[PDB]
């Protein structure tokens, strides 16, 4: 079966970094899927919301845990799988999707997957990424404006309403799951090395 490793922290805390700085330092066939892949389906009401950033997108139901239990579950059982491909300009599901062939070492990041208890135990391990809120809220502004198509006062507006309440509610309370904490993110090598070296001994 293959070695599933959950990745999770608050916004911009650089999840995806360590995930491909873990990749970098593992031959073993490694690939990187991110929970945001998963994010429900909106309605017309729903998506006018999100474009006045009233939507909260940081709330467990905000994602399609149910396609995720899915998609995770066959993966563990080597079968190879489709994943979703999500528009965050357009807060919409695109048409297209992405092919995920086998592997043995499989990365699931999103600042909400250790919340459900199902998909957490289909984790070999949990690591949480921790970094300081100002470093968290300056790098979701940048990307937000950036790679996202916002507004400056849109975003300050959906972090103080929805993602910092959601983050002290729903994420950093599932920190108390990992296996290994790891402060400053990506930076962090030492960590980082401790880790790749953990995983390298398990599959061997
Ligand atoms: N249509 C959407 C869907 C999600 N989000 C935001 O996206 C953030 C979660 O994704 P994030 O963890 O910040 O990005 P990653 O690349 O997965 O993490 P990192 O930057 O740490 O690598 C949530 O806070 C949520 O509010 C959004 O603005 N608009």
């Amino acid at each position: 079966e293959p070695f599933l490793i959950g990745v999770s922290g608050g916004t911009a805390s650089g999840k995806s970094s360590v995930c491909a700085k873990i990749v970098q330092l593992l031959q073993k066939q490694v690939v990187i899927l991110s929970q945001d892949s998963f994010y429900r389906v909106l309605t017309s009401e729903q998506k006018a919301k999100a474009l006045k950033g009233q939507f909260n997108f940081d709330h467990p139901d905000a994602f399609d845990n149910e396609l995720i239990l899915k998609t995770l579950k066959e993966i563990t059982e080597g079968k190879t799988v489709q994943i979703p491909v999500y528009d965050f300009v357009s807060h919409s599901r695109k048409e297209e999707t992405v092919t995920v062939y086998p592997a043995d070492v499989v990365l699931f990041e999103g600042i909400l997957a250790f919340y459900s208890q199902e998909v957490r135990d289909l984790f070999q391990m949990k690591l949480f990424v921790d970094t300081d809120a100002d470093t968290r809220l300056s790098r979701r502004v940048l990307r937000d404006i950036s790679e996202r198509g916002r507004d400056l006062e849109q975003i300050l507006s959906q972090y103080i309403t929805f993602v910092k309440p959601a983050f002290e509610e729903f994420c950093l309370p599932t920190k108390k799951y990992a296996d290994v904490i790891i402060p400053r993110g990506a930076d962090n090598l030492v960590a980082i090395n401790l880790i790749v070296q953990h995983i390298q001994d398990i599959l061997n």
